[PDB]
């Protein structure tokens, strides 16, 4: 190619010039400050979007959402805004509550990020990303933002035809996604969602296939009751296994444990509180420094784990949630201002709308694996000799990115039964 690999690359190098302008704390050794403190920033938009979207729903209902996803396709439109259309996405994002240092380039520090998290060990621990930017033709983008973009995040803009052929450019955006997701993620962007109208389109999910490094068996799945918020319970297949994992007892009972994929790099970590406390609580409860107390405290420990198969997913519509959090001119056509992608070449350029999809399918093999069928069994004696940690009521759930220390994926388990 022309430059070079940005992943070596420094800031002392690669002019990255934003046409706008926005200007202790034990960290672990052998810890590059910057992304670090970045990552710092996202678990924080994570958490609190987390909690902004569960009051919109009802505690009987599962959630799953991807932040880093969301915090990334979004960084990415803010490569070339400016004023309110900027100070929003900073704040919003928590972008400013980090040093001038990594506030300022923080498309550099993302590109660092998304280097160490989507190479690959490719073993049964796949990542793959799928964010982009889909504006209309009848428009000139400034071709600075094209490169940087395509060298920081790796995709470019993409002009397709939706003043004249919407349905066809819907098609086009959606053939994109279901291709980046090996035909995983299917319809990203419904039909009525663009039309003729549609000036600037932000699609963003990622994709997660992994094996467990620690299987579970399937002559161990049972059917078993897992209770429901709504004091009513319901039948799972109920997932065995005994082993050393690393496991913390929090306060009032609240259990973590963590179940790591093949690498070590990636794993799924339980927030499990104890039958009679709600996991409303817990949730409220959840800040950055919170989690991370947490996962510190983790120890080892051999025990006895009861954990339910389950499909968690949902195709967001960001636009509603985000602006009702503060995200406001980027989605208006006469507030919103990103002279980064186009000078004014058909006028007011905004982001029409954002399409969110992510989705978790948990079994005895990993995440998206081998599913089974073998006629699952009923009851389950007691194990003597110790009790057990059991996921037979609402749980919480995050698919992180160990080194990076980054939450891939965010959601709650609170009905996994028989669909
Ligand atoms: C296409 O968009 C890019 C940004 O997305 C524009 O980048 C230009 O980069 C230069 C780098 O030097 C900026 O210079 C300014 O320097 C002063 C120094 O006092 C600083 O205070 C500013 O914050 C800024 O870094 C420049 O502002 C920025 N765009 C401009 C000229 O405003 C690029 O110029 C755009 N190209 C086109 C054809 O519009
Ligand atoms: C960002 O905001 C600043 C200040 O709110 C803008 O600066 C003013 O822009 C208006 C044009 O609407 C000029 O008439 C003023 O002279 C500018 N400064 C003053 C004296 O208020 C700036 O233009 C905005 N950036 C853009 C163009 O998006
Ligand atoms: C996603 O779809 C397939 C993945 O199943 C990709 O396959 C390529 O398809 C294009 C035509 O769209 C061919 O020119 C390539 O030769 C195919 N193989 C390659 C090089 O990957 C396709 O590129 C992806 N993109 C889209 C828009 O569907």
């Amino acid at each position: 190619g022309s430059p070079v690999d940005i992943c070596t690359a420094k800031p002392r190098d690669i002019p990255m010039n934003p046409m706008c302008i926005y200007r202790e704390q034990k960290i672990p050794e052998a810890t590059n400050r910057r992304v670090w403190e970045l990552s710092k920033a996202n678990s924080r938009f994570a958490t609190t979007f987390y909690q902004h979207l569960a009051d919109s729903k009802n505690d009987n209902d599962n959630i799953f959402l991807s932040p880093l996803s969301i915090s990334t396709a979004f960084a990415m439109t803010k490569l070339g805004a400016c004023n309110d259309t900027l100070q929003q996405l900073m704040e919003v994002f928590k972008f400013d509550t980090i040093s001038e240092k990594t506030s300022d380039q923080i498309h550099f520090f993302f590109a660092k990020l998304n280097c160490r998290l989507y190479r690959k060990a490719n073993k049964a621990s796949k990542l793959v990303s799928a964010n982009r930017l889909f504006g209309d033709k009848s428009l000139t983008f400034n071709e600075t933002y094209q490169d940087i973009s395509e060298l920081v995040y790796g995709a470019k803009l993409q002009p397709l035809d939706f003043k004249e052929n919407a349905e066809q450019s819907r098609a086009a955006i959606n053939k994109w996604v279901s291709n980046k997701t090996e035909g995983r993620i299917t319809d990203v962007i419904p039909s009525e969602a663009i039309n003729e109208l549609t000036v600037l389109v932000l699609v963003n999910t990622i994709y997660f296939k992994g094996l467990w490094k620690s299987k579970f068996s399937p002559e161990n799945t049972r059917k078993e009751l897992f209770y429901k918020a709504d004091g009513e319970s319901c039948s799972a297949s109920m997932m065995y296994q005994e082993g050393k994992f690393r496991y913390r007892r929090v306060a009032e009972g609240t259990q973590v444990l963590e179940l790591p994929f093949k690498g070590d790099d990636i794993t799924m970590v339980l927030i499990l509180p104890k039958p009679e406390k709600s996991l409303a609580k817990v949730e409220k409860e959840l800040t950055p420094e919170v989690l991370q107390e947490w996962l510190d405290e983790l120890e080892e420990m051999m025990l006895c784990v009861h954990m339910p198969r389950f499909r968690i997913e949902d195709g967001f519509s960001l636009k509603e949630q985000l602006q009702d959090m503060g995200l406001v001119d980027l989605f208006s056509p006469e507030k919103s201002k990103l002279p980064g992608i186009v000078a004014e070449g058909r006028d007011d350029l905004y982001v029409s709308d954002a399409f969110h999809k992510a989705f978790l399918e948990v079994n005895e093999e990993g995440s998206e694996a081998a599913a089974s069928t073998a006629v699952v069994i009923a009851g389950r004696s007691l194990n003597p000799n110790r009790v057990c940690f059991k996921a037979n009521r609402p749980f919480l759930v995050f698919i992180r990115e160990v080194p990076l220390n980054t939450i891939i994926f965010m959601g709650r388990v609170a009905n996994p039964c028989v669909k």
